[PDB]
């Protein structure tokens, strides 16, 4: 009954190919992760819709048969997304609305609203270091305002200070490589664990108006979160900011460089801003495998069956280009696009707090990119635009672009 076993390309050499080939095998495909690990993943919407609100469907580890039977070994690069420590993201039931809410509360709507001039603020200084670098030669747009500015803000909003960046930059970059060499990888997650550690050892003894420290005067609170979940939650909170927010820019930019009709609509005020970012959350999306659930018992998913204790994953770059959900023009960047119901921030309980954070951020940064640089364009082909070797992001190596010269509009 099922198709070929899909072994995700650890250089992620060809993502639009794999994510196609998953679609094919859907709506549950398997499949193996960098290091030989074979899973399930659901490559289809509907159904992972369905197996996001199952109870059934956990974030127990211990349920896991390949964990249980001593094949996930402690040093395999993805250990710190297959099992990472006590928060939110690792529970379900009570335990997960406790460890959920205060940070969904301060992360709502209208919360976010509030963050704006900051993060306009920040989005101005940004754009004022490009236009001051060298005119005519090409800039590395992830660098130079992709990676700085969502570091930026979401760094402001947990009072993680700047002098913390390089080393947070460094220990990123090896905890979502799938070429960290096994050896390398115990001593990259007690480094990481050491500096939440002392990034919150410090909050506690010296507050701020951030988000850590509200969750630190939650103590004398019913008790509320432990020193550990709030360390694990820190450090969820900030992988945010060395990876899917970044990569939701440049993929902006890089489906506007691809597009020009609709470039030109966007420019104009004839496409809004809000429906470009959205349509790059459905076809292009950040996050391209959701690491990792596990069935509690034998689950159907169309003809097929998930089996007990086995693992599953969400391939929503796969799925995000689902016909049976969007028509068949799914294939195809189409930012009017309207019902435009996609589940790149997830779905159910687990479904992104951050959401509505990064579509504000994205939402400011953007604009105010092209409207001070109206003719930018890519100083490389687009076909030489390449994925970083990281399995379950969709991240580019770099942004080659020329800025092409100042204001107006
Ligand atoms: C474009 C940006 C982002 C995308 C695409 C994204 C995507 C996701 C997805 C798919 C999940 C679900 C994980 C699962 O079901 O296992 C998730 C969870 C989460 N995201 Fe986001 N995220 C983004 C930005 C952020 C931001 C800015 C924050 C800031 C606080 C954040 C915090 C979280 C947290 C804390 C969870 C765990 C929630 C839970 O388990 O209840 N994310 N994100």
């Amino acid at each position: 009954r099922l198709m070929t076993r899909i072994a995700l390309d650890p250089f992620v050499r060809d993502l639009d190919g794999e994510s196609a080939a998953l679609r094919a095998a859907g709506p549950l495909a398997e499949v193996e992760l960098p290091g030989g690990v074979h899973v399930y993943a659901v490559t289809r919407h509907a159904e992972a819709r369905a197996l996001l609100t199952d109870s059934r469907v956990v974030k127990d580890i211990d349920v896991w048969n390949a964990w249980r039977r001593g094949e996930i070994p402690m040093d395999w690069p993805l250990i710190g997304l297959a099992n990472p420590g006590r928060s939110m993201l690792t529970v379900d039931g009570a335990d997960h609305r406790r460890l959920r809410t205060l940070v969904a509360q301060a992360l709502t709507v209208k919360r976010v609203e509030r963050l704006r001039a900051g993060i306009e603020a920040l989005t101005n200084a940004s754009l004022e270091k490009l236009a001051a670098l060298p005119a005519g030669e090409p800039v590395d747009l992830k660098a130079e305002f992709a990676y700085p500015l969502p570091m930026n803000v979401i760094s402001e909003l947990m009072g993680v200070d700047a002098a913390d960046h390089p080393r947070l930059k460094e220990l990123f970059e090896k905890f979502f490589s799938t070429q960290t060499p096994p050896e390398e990888v115990p001593q990259m997650m007690a480094d990481l664990g050491a500096l939440f550690t002392k990034i919150v050892d410090a909050k506690r003894t010296n507050p701020g108006d951030d988000l850590t420290s509200a969750l630190i005067a939650a103590s004398e609170n019913g008790d509320h979160l432990t020193d550990e979940e709030i360390v694990n939650t820190l450090q969820l909170i900030i992988a945010a900011g060395h990876e899917t927010t970044i990569s939701l820019i440049v993929n902006v930019v890089e489906a506007l460089q691809t597009h020009p009709e609709q470039r030109k609509k966007v420019l104009n005020g004839e496409i809004g801003w809000d429906g470009v970012i959205e349509e790059t959350l459905r076809w292009n999306t950040p996050t391209s495998h959701v690491l990792i659930r596990f069935a509690t018992e034998d689950i159907e998913v169309g003809d097929k069956i998930l089996p007990k204790g086995e693992g599953l994953i969400i391939s929503f770059g796969a799925l995000g280009r689902d016909e049976e959900q969007y028509g068949p023009t799914a294939g195809e960047f189409d930012a009017t696009r309207t019902p435009n119901r996609h589940i790149a921030f997830g779905h159910g309980p687990h479904v992104c707090p951050g959401a509505a954070l990064s579509r504000l951020e994205a939402g400011i940064a953007l604009p105010a990119l092209y409207e001070r640089f109206p003719e930018l364009d890519l100083a490389v082909p687009a076909s030489d635009l390449r994925n970083k070797p990281i399995v379950t992001q969709n991240d580019l190596h770099e942004l080659p672009v020329k800025l092409g010269c100042p204001f107006g509009g």
